[PDB]
């Protein structure tokens, strides 16, 4: 069991700048965990991964994507994920044009399906699955797909006819005529992905079962918005690894490498 527990953060060029951004996570960690902290933050993912595997890093803070990597080559486990829009997991919703007479996934066939940004898994990769896995529809071959920039985009080319169908953010989607962008009555719901998890804190297996406990009620009891500020969280939630298959999961059926 390490004396000091290490803290690694998103990877960022500027480590001087996000280690004193983080110091209320510091502050509150050492307080309610009663053991000093020294917090990291590698120039990338690569040797954040590296660096918890051979146990340099303690505990750590991961995208999704990075997660399951990071997973693959070490002993590690999930305990806490980034709360947003009240829980730590969100939904890709498909919308169709009332006008195109696509009442269902299927109807697809042959036509226009608006994308956000190639890298986007909610606007992206999530909606392009659930069209694989429920209805046999490959992107380029079954549909024609459009990446239009961004999930306000793809709301926006849907309702003004440029595309049948498209695959946002439900959260965007959500507000999306509430500020104006589309005419609610030209859309849609089809419907639903699963859902796809949050940025975990993860950490290293081998740490003693009373320090583990203890880390992860500490992480998931944090209400000070100084702390969670910075990462754009309203809390920090239980999450299991389990949680992340549905990404393994889409990385097969579309052929993904993480890096």
């Amino acid at each position: 069991d390490p004396d000091v527990l290490k803290v690694a953060l998103l990877p960022d060029e500027n480590a001087s700048e996000l280690i004193k951004r983080n110091q209320p996570l510091k502050d509150y960690l050492e307080e309610h965990l009663d053991k000093k902290v020294q917090l990291i933050v590698t120039t990338d993912y690569s040797s954040m991964i590296e660096a918890m595997r051979f146990g340099r890093i303690d505990l750590a803070y991961f995208g999704p994507l990075s997660y399951v990597m990071a997973k693959s080559k070490s002993d590690i486990e999930p305990f806490a994920a980034m709360v947003i829009d009240g829980k730590p997991t969100y939904r890709s919703v498909i919308i169709a044009n009332v006008a195109s007479g696509v009442n269902e996934y299927a109807d697809l066939k042959g036509k226009r399906m608006a994308y956000g940004d190639r890298a986007s898994t909610s606007s992206h990769l999530i909606p392009k699955t659930v069209l694989l896995e429920t209805a046999d529809l490959t992107g380029g071959q079954d549909y024609e797909q459009h990446f239009v920039g961004t999930h306000d985009a793809v709301a926006v080319n849907v309702a003004n006819g440029n595309a049948d169908a498209g695959g946002l953010s439900e959260v965007i989607f959500n507000h999306a005529a509430e500020r104006g962008l589309i005419d609610p009555s030209k859309v849609k719901v089809l419907g639903y992905s699963g859902e796809y998890p949050q940025y975990p804190w993860a950490m290293r297996s081998n740490l003693s079962p009373e320090l583990k406990t203890k880390v992860r009620d500490v992480f998931v009891g944090i209400d000070d918005p100084e702390v969670l500020r910075n990462f754009k969280a309203e809390a920090f939630a239980p999450i299991t690894d389990a949680d992340y298959d549905v990404i393994r999961n889409m990385g097969s059926l579309l052929g993904l490498d993480f890096a």
